């Protein structure tokens, strides 16, 4: 056998080396003696993508006829990464492509790697939503997922000096084979104008006006027929007054100027974690949420109504069909447009636009810390949104007196949770719309959700107790484990069965296995093999040598002062440090990579970036270290990227300020693929620890309890400095230019902020950091128990399933059920 | 029979609806109960275009196999139309096609009128060179076309209160089915930027980069399986740069400065006749030229060059591979760009260089109009093209030595011959660029290259006789006959066979049935079809009623003071004057359609628009006239629309001054399709006079002698206004406000410019052209005799094929033999 990628059965190989070489020709207009690898990529890209679109046709056709409750995930960002492997996985072709090309005498490897990444995401937020979509197609459920089709997704990271470069990621430069672009369904948005109060309602006037012009991804289930939908608006301007809105400026310039509206989809904000308030953005967010509102109710006014129902456009029953998921609150525009459209246009009271619009929404917070947060200025909603900042008041106006009924006399209650920020310039904050128009509101990790309630919306929790709910994150298992580690899911698939890529629960029988000899062998060969591979890419596509005898030792994730790329810097010092005093003496060897994107303006991120190749400069060319400790920088870290360094890892870094990192999902994904984790008791480590047992994972640190409690106190970094001889030692170095030669001052800001302003506390985890990481090495000597380690980790990872996520979503905030029932056939059928 | 539009045969009905009902699935995917006509459309377009990637692909691998000369032919416009019917025709799959979407229950005329036009060009010059792409791939010519592919063409037309209303020509907002993008072969152009001159060569530095990405069109022969290829430049921003020029002015705002870059082919100049010394379109200039230079040369390295041939690149047989054809001098930068890189990167000697180039150019001049003429301002070429202006003073330099070794002390001449002018500014001639540096200059009709031999080129036809040839214009049978007149071809193939399609002189033997009675019945038949059909459209599309009895008068081009649509409306006023003074006196009844777009800035031809529209006003609701006067302005004339007025023309106006159209290809448009002329001994309605005898043609007027003399004697208009009281009472008329009647000072611009300045002397062919008018009136009233005249012309138009005109170019311009041979098959293969 290859693996178990389905079966390379003979009608069909056949079939599809026919369609094939018909794309090559009549899709491709090319001839076998003048393609290149990027035509019979393409070629194949169209091969796979026709054996979806008989699915995708009846799939919607049977949500038309039993038009189940929908869901509608609105999310700024989808980061997808390439789709030909992921669609040949969820539809059982990757064997049959594998023979079919094969035959062709192609290697469709080499193809894979041809295939641009969709990068539509900044990294946690956007892939969770693409992890998302592929367990609500896996589980039959009505979802469409909704989005700004950006031309420019997250830029390419370049390290020119060890500085980062940024260049635009023309994604779409050869074509995106996978959407299908639908003019027809092209809808108006809205802009600035006025509000005119006039006898029977409100009226938004003199507005611009701009296109939204619709694009659809298909989105495959695992092995059940589902191909449900992922629809991205493109922003398009009108052919009339963007031109006739007449008298003298120019022809040539009003057609110029088109690019002006056609702007709004232009490219992805690079920002992760960090609130940014430019008016694009905002544009960006009415943009999609206008669009996407306009398309739902365009739906549910056919749906059994338009036929009949009752008989009325009674909106009563718009929560029993429509749920609309808010990912963040950039999506929150939803709240005031959705009452906008009912009280403006439908004509209902407020009262009754007000029940529809909470029984409808549900908002997912992401992130505590203070700066991720939108609070967009009043002028800004005023000039650009005038009659949504009138609902905006309006709401707040009638939450606070709910909260005055309820709170009597507590005045401090009353400004702490209003909507209106007063200050220097007045705010809308948006997480407090969000609550207030939602049913729901949920946290993203167990300790993250119980953050909430008991600080930032403690005072929303005592007023609506029954809003607040945990839903932890989950990754996919099928790009996440079958995908990426095929060899991992063969030998887990030989002893348990193939039932465990959509109930990964079932991994948890792999326990029976902790002993089994034949088993850690395996499961030692294929990390090995991985490791090998990737060692391989490495000196191929990027390198100068690594060797792939050594502990592989990885942070990958965005660069962020709390999640502490600092700390692990601070570790891989201290190491060569140890190994320069000691020159002759053992110590497990290590190749400890490092890799993630900084968004532009971040100061801070760029000279972590710089600090870790000054690092690797010195300690990948000092020969009394040799082979013992090399430190790479891992360029241009995206999903495509993660695939092949998460099988190759040995371990995990997960180590941020414990209550900062709200989840985490790269930690959910190397414990599927055979890595162990030294973290802090954060985010979702909290319970991968409890499910593996905490025996089976390296914690460290200070808990949350001690962070708050070094804050009662005062956290003072000169303590660290003055009691740690090691810790000492690194600050001058980098002080001294030990690591910067040339510009001996060039580490003075990060030297600076450590000891002066540390937000995250570095110091503070130092010494129980580098303690744990003596533990590791000295299990990484005992190849037999790190493996039985190892194994107890990977069969108890199912609870991070997105399967289970978004089961938990259906049921607890939708109110639909998950099937895992395949959808009658593909069968060919014209009707 | 349907007509002879092929064959419907029976494995090829059924082979065509299979296909379609494949692409509207897995194209389209849309299914039979969502499918609108435009998604019908769309399934065609596609099933179409799969018959000729067969013949494309063979037809360029069949050149590369062979290796003939090659003809580059380089115009800024191309006005193709629509493709859909043309395809079809050339392939024989019209009658197939009907049968195929009947038995799918579809209308193809319905579908066929969802293309959009394809309006990359203003008229004329577009046009000439869509007719010329036809006429060499049905000649068997190796031949490129070479343009931009412009996102916004020609702006469509709206009239809003008798005022033309543009709007922006978003032709690709549902795609073209038609090209393929070559995104592979992208290639550099460069701006801006110095010379350093050093050691032993000028280098062209410090240059901004855009890339020129190529999309492909093919152009099938009439049915002999010849598919050339129209390759259209698209401008496209580095991801390098346009980012990377680091330090501080915002991301976001480098990658929408993106669309800076991007703006060089975003919309046609809309001016016909008419030159803008707009930056931009000295980029979109200087973009076309560079890049197709690059492909031309890249192409002849491969040859059999690179393979043996000498051995060495020895450009010397460049001019024996290559030809390259300039339509006007806006590619004529083309001259110092091969220049360019045959000195500075290849290394030729100037002079080996020099030869190279004046042996593969040639130099189509267009026009005599004073302002058409282009002349671009040195600091202007200086700034963007700094290496080019130095050629260009360098050729000037060596130019002017031959001058003067052959005019020895004429000191004028080299004045008047200098390709630098003097003045206010500096400016270059771009005219005077493309004599120095082209082996052959030829005009487009033969009175217009006599009166460049006579007056503007005298100075170069004294200097060179040799280079100045005559080409006069044509017009391809295919589209301009057999697709939008298939009655009219098909009563003729009854008589003469269908050998004329690529045969047109054939038509000759037509004036053996000018005496047969079933022919001119049949010929009176078709007109009358015609007419009826036109005149239902018009009820359709745009109207409030005509009278298909009357006599269809047209007058549709472009809006200018030259083609005197002004004096048309001096006549159709008279007309209404007449009736007025004698209402119960019989006249023959006329709809008199003009119709024609205006350039954005041309204030007196959207003033002309304004009056023309005025005049329908007041002649259609006067109850007196009745429907024996109608005057309707003809809204967003284009070839689409050009296709369905001319076959519903009675009488063809083609009334410009003598001396100043050209040629004109809309006349010979309406002499194949049975129209009768009224005009002027201008351009081609001379030759075409010459070729059915006067005694079949209307002429009148003033011959170039005539204005001539009027101009040594000086043009005074009161003269007429004082003599002719008829003249005299529309001008009271249009000076009172009979005609504007709430804005009685609106049309005192054009009385003011009739009266004192007309450069086109409108009131000279005023008495002469109502007198000419009364004899084609007199004439309609003799039914059989019109059509006999009609006949006359049809036998006698077959000069007047494109086909006849690259034959010419080909065998006196560009040394390549025409076939008319039929390439081996379609058949499938692969290799
Ligand atoms: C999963 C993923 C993330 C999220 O990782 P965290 O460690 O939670 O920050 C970010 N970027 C990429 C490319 C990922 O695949
Ligand atoms: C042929 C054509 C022209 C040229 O007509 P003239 O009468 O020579 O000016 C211009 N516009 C259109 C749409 C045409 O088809
Ligand atoms: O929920 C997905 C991820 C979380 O796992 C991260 O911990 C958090 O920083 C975040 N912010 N936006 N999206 N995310
Ligand atoms: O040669 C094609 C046509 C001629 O027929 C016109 O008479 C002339 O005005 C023109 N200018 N540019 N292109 N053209």
């Amino acid at each position: 056998q290859i693996s178990v990628r389905g079966l390379a059965g003979v009608e069909n190989v056949t079939e599809l080396k026919k369609n094939f070489n018909r794309h090559l020709h009549f899709t491709l207009v090319k001839d076998r003696n003048v393609a290149t690898p990027r035509d019979y990529y393409f070629a194949l890209a169209h091969t796979v993508r026709d054996h979806l679109v008989g699915r995708w046709i009846r799939t919607q056709q049977h949500y038309y006829e039993k038009d189940p409750k929908r869901i509608y995930y609105l999310s700024l960002e989808f980061y997808m990464g390439r789709t030909l492997q992921n669609t040949m996985v969820n539809l059982a072709l990757e064997n049959a492509c594998d023979e079919a090309t094969y035959q062709l005498g192609l290697d469709m490897e080499e193809l894979e790697e041809i295939e641009e990444d969709a990068g539509l995401g900044n990294g946690g937020l956007g892939r969770l939503a693409a992890c998302f979509l592929d367990s609500m197609a896996t589980l039959g459920l009505a979802a469409y997922g909704y989005g700004i089709r950006y031309e420019f997704g997250i830029f390419n990271q370049k390290i020119c000096g060890g500085w980062q470069m940024e260049e635009a990621d023309d994604w779409l430069r050869y074509g995106n084979p996978w959407e299908k672009a639908r003019p027809e369904f092209t809808l108006p948005v809205h802009f600035y104008g006025r509000v005119e109060h006039t006898s029977q309602g409100a009226k938004w006037v003199d507005t611009q006006v701009v296109l939204a012009m619709p694009y659809d991804t298909p989105v495959p289930g695992y092995r059940n027929n589902v191909v449900n939908t992922m629809r991205l608006w493109s922003a398009k301007a009108p052919n009339d007054f963007n031109l006739k809105d007449f008298n003298v400026g120019g022809y040539i310039q009003a057609v110029l100027d088109r690019n002006l509206a056609e702007n709004i989809s232009r490219v992805l904000y690079p920002n992760d974690n960090f609130f940014e308030g430019k008016e694009l953005r905002l544009k960006q967010e009415y943009f999609v949420v206008a669009a996407t509102l306009q398309d739902i109710i365009r739906r549910f006014k056919s749906s059994k109504f338009g036929c009949r129902d009752p008989v009325r456009t009674n909106f009563d029953a718009f929560p029993d069909k429509v749920a609309i998921q808010l990912n963040d609150t950039h999506p929150s525009l939803a709240i005031p447009e959705l009452m906008r459209v009912l009280v403006d246009l439908e004509r209902l009271d407020w009262d009754k636009a007000w029940e529809v619009t909470v029984k409808t929404c549900a908002y997912t917070n992401h992130t505590v810390i203070p700066e991720a947060l939108e609070r967009w200025p009043v002028h800004l909603l005023e000039t650009l949104l005038p009659r949504h900042l009138q609902i905006i008041y309006e709401i707040n106006q009638r939450f606070l007196n709910r909260v005055a009924a309820a709170f009597p006399g507590d005045v401090d209650r009353l400004r702490r949770m209003s909507l209106v920020e007063e200050g220097a310039v007045k705010r809308i904050n948006m997480a407090h719309l969000c609550i207030a128009g939602s049913h729901a509101v949920n946290g993203v990790a167990r300790i993250h959700s119980e953050i909430l309630k008991k600080t930032i919306f403690k005072d929303f929790y005592e007023l609506e107790p029954h809003k607040f709910q945990n839903k932890t994150n989950g990754i996919t298992p099928r790009r996440w484990l079958v995908l990426c580690n095929p060899g991992l899911a063969e030998i887990i698939a030989e002893r348990i069965g193939e039932e465990y890529i959509s109930d990964l629960d079932q991994l948890r029988k792999l326990l029976s296995y902790v002993d089994d000899e034949a088993f850690i062998r395996d499961v030692a060969k294929v990390k090995q093999e991985n490791k090998l591979k990737f060692a391989a890419y490495l000196e191929r596509e990027y390198k100068v040598h690594i060797n792939p005898n050594s502990l592989f030792d990885v942070q990958v994730k965005r660069i962020h002062e709390y999640k502490r790329q600092l700390l692990n810097c601070l570790h891989v010092i201290t190491l060569y440090n140890r190994i320069k005093k000691e020159p002759n003496k053992f110590v497990v060897p290590r190749t400890v990579m490092i890799g993630g994107k900084p968004a532009p303006g971040y100061h801070m991120a760029k000279m972590i970036i710089k600090l870790i190749t000054a690092i690797g400069d010195v300690v990948n060319h000092d020969p009394v270290v040799g082979d013992r400790l090399r430190v790479i920088f891992l360029e241009n870290y995206r999903v495509s990227l993660a695939e092949k360094v998460i099988p190759a890892a040995d371990l995990s870094e997960q180590i941020s300020t414990a209550g900062t990192e709200a989840s985490g999902t790269g930690n959910m994904k190397f414990m599927l693929n055979g890595a162990l984790t030294i973290g802090t008791m954060d985010g979702a480590n909290v319970e991968m620890a409890e499910e593996a047992g905490e025996e089976n994972f390296f914690i460290f640190g200070m808990r949350v309890e001690d962070v708050d409690r070094l804050d009662q106190r005062g956290y003072n970094a000169q303590e660290y400095y003055d009691r740690i001889p090691e810790l000492r030692q690194i600050i001058e170095q980098l002080s001294s230019g030990f690591f910067s030669p040339k510009q001996p001052d060039l580490f003075k800001d990060i030297v600076n902020m450590l000891m002066h302003h540390d937000r995250f506390k570095v110091f503070a985890d130092y010494e129980e950091y580098v303690k744990c990481q003596e533990r590791v090495s000295a299990l990484y000597k005992n190849p037999r128990e790190w493996t039985r380690m190892v194994i107890r980790n990977i069969a108890t990872s199912g609870k991070f399933s997105s399967d289970r996520t978004i089961a938990q979503y259906a049921r607890e905030i939708w109110g639909v059920e998950p099937s895992r029932q395949r959808l009658p056939a593909p069968d060919e059928k014209i009707p």
